[PDB]
């Protein structure tokens, strides 16, 4: 149940605890930062505030101000006039409290606190430059095919899913892109303190009994249309278990002359089915790259009810860091609030949560120990419009608070897939 | 600049499909060089006569959260009854709807207006899946109000006895509507979970003739 592994390597949860247990609080009013000390005895005599303003990860301005706060006291820091850019995006302010000097318990340059705020946002009004190229649709009995030069997109008309993508003669997918509504259960979803308890109230059990893990997709609609400058595929799927419809998924895929595939997803969830762990898509990619790079919350694993410690910026990590090696395997390594994701030739833009690794949700839920996991061929990608909270208040009864359960009934998310 | 914000057209294409016409639009509401909202829509008129409207709105994170995200128009028809599947029968709002029940409700048009002495937004009904008015039917998941008074006349007139019924019927269909609040009435009282702060919004509507 540790914040650390037996060898004292941090679990991702530790960083959330560090952030929430901060000894300095911050408010932002206009250009003023108010820093309040939660110490009771010490003045801030080994602390400096670093501030940084960035546009979608791009550093615009930064600075340093010494901290001189009495225990329980306040210091107002006035920011210099910020040299606003004209280009579209969201400006983010980040502050960090840094300890310049080593102590008996920390190294020089130790970070004790941080915080972020959204500053100005400039919405993108300027149209994209109209591409000259135009995609073409090749219909067969079994498939819709879209080609754009080297690029090729294949929609299986029997299943209703994007079954394959081609760059010239190279395959991009090892498994089709399908809706996913389940996760490999966390310890908080399993809910039991004792071994032989088959607790009928736990999330995994409610999910198992409703047939979430074994629901079969049934195709309702799979049509293709040609527009002036794009091809539009439209699909509708029903997930059923024992005649009962749990989820309906309605999708458009819009492929334009730029080679961008725009996916719209609208999901209905039956109000009497237990709230799903996630509402997303997954596929097994053929590529295995070294680095994952994203504009979103990071660097560490973060979930909707555990993301306060994560900062929004441009993060770049090795693939292996995008997996969390919990001894008992589960859904893991998610990052939330992501606007852009980069992996090998692929780029996904939108507002989504994702995890990426060499292990399928299936392998993760079938394996009892982490050392028994084996890297699957290619890379498993889950991209979620929505993900349920993880809970934790205890680990033997449902603990995901109401506001983090997927209860809306109707959900919408949109993704742009392109090959940069 | 929310009240004086002017719609600027970005896109307006038409496309013929196998069994439908697809109109795609984009707009930006600006005030003094600042982009407040972007609205992206598709209209799909198919062979059965139904028009499906899909709306996706962006709100700048640094503009005050808007009062509503919706559509309005003035219908030519003045009918006797309003029939809806949703929350009712009385006026209800996102942070004042626990008393309302989900059912099929049928009231005279006049009942769809609440005569507050100082006129304001009024008569909203939430959680509506189907709205019927004369030959018109709207389906989806929306909030609406319907009356002879425009949002403009309501905000310009100071007493209820000075209001005149306009020509036809003003319809407001909202995908999202701000809470009313009221913990007090001299400071912002709308709780955070009832402010339209998501940044991106989505609703869909089917309009047909029954
Ligand atoms: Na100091
Ligand atoms: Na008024």
């Amino acid at each position: 149940n540790g914040l650390v592994f037996a060898d004292r390597t941090p679990h991702p949860a530790l960083t959330e605890a560090k952030h929430q247990q901060q000894f300095f609080q911050f408010r932002l009013s206009g250009q003023t930062i108010e820093v309040t000390s939660e110490y009771l005895f010490r003045h801030s005599d080994n602390e400096l505030l670093h501030w940084m303003v960035a546009l979608d990860g791009k550093p615009l301005a930064s600075g340093e101000v010494p901290l001189d706060v009495a225990p329980q006291g306040k210091q107002l820091i006035e920011l210099p006039e910020l040299p606003q850019p004209e280009s579209a995006g969201q400006l983010w302010l980040t502050v960090r409290v840094v300890q310049p000097n080593a102590t008996a318990w920390s190294e020089a340059g130790h970070i004790s606190a941080w915080q972020q705020w959204r500053l100005a946002e400039n919405l993108s009004v300027t149209l994209p430059a109209a591409s000259h190229a135009i995609p073409h649709l090749t219909t067969s009995e079994m498939d819709f095919c879209i080609e754009l030069g080297n690029k090729r997109w294949q929609f299986n008309r029997q299943s209703g899913f994007l079954s394959q993508m081609w760059i010239g003669d190279k395959k991009q997918l090892l498994t089709p892109l399908r809706d996913q509504f389940t996760r490999a259960p966390l310890d908080n979803d399993i809910g039991v303190d004792e071994a032989t308890r088959i607790d009928p109230n736990a999330w995994v059990e409610r999910w198992k009994a409703a047939g979430h893990y074994q629901a079969e997709a049934a195709l309702l609609q799979c049509t293709a249309d040609t527009l002036a400058d794009a091809v539009l595929i439209t699909t509708a799927h029903a997930w059923q278990h024992q005649g009962k419809t749990l989820f309906i998924s309605r999708k458009t895929y819009r492929i334009d002359g730029s080679g961008q595939m725009a996916i719209t997803v609208d999901v209905e969830v039956a109000s009497d089915t237990p709230h799903p762990a996630r509402i997303g898509l997954n596929c097994q990619l053929a590529q295995v790259a070294e680095r994952v790079n994203w504009l979103g919350l990071g660097p560490q694993e973060n979930y909707p009810d555990r993301l306060t410690a994560a900062c929004f910026d441009r993060w770049d990590l090795p693939l292996s860091d995008m997996y969390t090696p919990y001894v008992f395997p589960s859904e893991n390594g998610l990052r939330c609030g992501t606007r852009e994701l980069n992996y090998g030739p692929h780029q996904w833009r939108g507002d989504f949560q994702f995890n990426i690794s060499r292990y399928s949700q299936q392998q993760l839920m079938e394996t009892s120990h982490r050392h028994l996991l084996h890297a699957e061929e290619g890379t498993w990608l889950n991209i979620d419009g929505f993900h349920m909270g993880i809970g934790g208040d205890d680990s033997w009864s449902p603990s995901v608070s109401a506001e983090f359960q997927l209860s809306a009934g109707r959900y919408h998310y949109q993704l742009v897939w392109c090959q940069k």
